[PDB]
């Protein structure tokens, strides 16, 4: 394997879009009620903040996605969403929208027991940036090579203390069915003999779901109803959470604008979110 | 005034579309769970039977569809005045000629109102809506609104088919569904954005204390109890529903699906909330391709 080559491989670009209704299916997705991201009529209606992360999945389509939706690369199967961060440049339009997308793997590193592969994206509307997601996955086996890629920001801390903060949400059986429609069409999150090929006797909840979940907790207890006020969250994912689980979101206020949190599944005492970092704009 | 004129009001034809999501966020929103609806690669994925109601609020978007549509908003020539603050929903038809193409269509919808009779106590408006594509016709469907106090005239309209009488025995069958509160914020999804289902100070405004159910939703629901018994997994074998909306469900209430088999591949039914013991749904004829068709 050569990361020289997978590293200098140009970009890909392409378009995404959504439409109000897509906004609406995203937040009765990730659970959430409150009528700022349910109705479109709201004096304060918003799309939820970590929308663009779908968007990857969702492109350009809408109608279901097939699932799945670089030059000197090298198994699916090995594959694992190890981490996640996403950071809001400016809020998407609530009306709906069009956006560039330019994504790039900016990592490639040996990490003994597999690869850590990171991948951008970069979303820009007409006016510029609006969004930059780093999806970092784990390729279990793969390795025997000099990796090369970004400075990698510190792994978080979570402070041992009790959480200033907790929230509870309890997920539907059916979430997962509801979840997908926002673009992640994967049966593994669907359909149970997926599931329990490869180890689980119920399908699991997606983990940016469960990111969303985590991200509601955060938005409700510092942005005072304010999007603009999100301004990045970075996590990694420890384990799996299945739908009908209560999740339950520790939060520690940490100054200046900076919250560390996990989520945890409240019926197995599972961490399933871990080093979780939110940055949200100080008290205006 | 005028009910000739009202009847020969010309028919309105419009296009309508779905694709497969649009089929799963219909099949979420009305609570079904069974991967034959909600997941595209099951080996009989199909649309859900009744999802043809949804088609004349969505007409071709993709999009929120502002409330009323304009498919639904016309009124027929020569129409009274008064706002729909008299209006009710109260009457629901659907006979399926041919299943939905599950891989997403396009149809090709005609509306017409077909009756306009005085009640005595109110005047019911039935208008009809025929969707067809290339291959002939898919669903007939005859919506009934109410308008309460407009009477005083002749009315005129098609042959009504015969009053459901629910039989006084205990039911045959019965099935219940848990909703959510916020069964109504994605059943909205599939067409019908009317205020009235998620806007409280919208809901306190008409007298209700928080905002109800979509009835179609709560017809929903039935449907699922009633292809669950009687169907055998086959869509095919849903042939036609009739019900009337007799009073409001809140998301959040439990509704339970009362059923009589009365043979020849007939059922009537009911609706009921379990909280209050209220009849939300009301002479329900269900019509199925009985067990010895199924080929």
């Amino acid at each position: 394997v050569n990361v020289d080559k997978i590293l200098n491989s140009p970009e890909a670009t392409y378009t995404a879009t959504y439409n109000q209704r897509d906004l609406l299916m995203y937040a009765v997705g990730i659970g959430e009620s409150d009528l700022q991201f349910t109705y479109e009529f709201d004096e304060k209606f918003s799309a939820f903040p970590l929308y663009p992360v779908c968007l990857p999945f969702k492109g350009q389509s809408q109608d279901v996605v097939p699932f799945p939706p670089p030059d000197g690369m090298p198994n699916p199967a090995m594959i694992l969403h190890g981490e996640q961060s996403v950071e809001i440049l400016r809020p998407l339009d609530p009306s709906g929208g069009t956006l560039t997308g330019k994504t790039k793997v900016i990592s490639f590193y040996d990490k003994g027991k597999g690869t850590l592969m990171e991948t951008q994206t970069q979303f820009e509307d007409g006016n510029g940036p609006v969004a930059k997601l780093i999806s970092g996955s784990f390729i279990r086996g793969l390795t025997g090579y000099e990796g090369k890629g970004r400075k990698l920001p510190a792994r978080v801390q979570i402070p041992k203390r009790q959480p200033d903060f907790n929230d509870e949400f309890k997920t539907s059986p059916h979430q997962a069915q509801v979840y997908r429609l926002s673009g992640d069409y994967n049966s593994l999150h669907i359909d149970p003999e997926i599931a329990k090929s490869v180890g689980f006797k119920q399908p699991i909840l997606h983990g940016l779901c469960s990111m969303g979940v985590a991200s509601r907790a955060l938005f409700k207890q510092f942005c005072g109803g304010d999007v603009a006020r999100f301004k990045s969250i970075r996590v990694r994912f420890s384990s799996p959470c299945f739908p009908g689980e209560t999740i339950q979101t520790r939060m520690w206020q940490e100054g200046s604008g900076k919250v560390l949190f996990q989520a945890v599944v409240k019926e197995r005492g599972a961490v399933i979110v871990d080093g979780g970092e939110f940055v949200y704009t100080q008290d205006a």
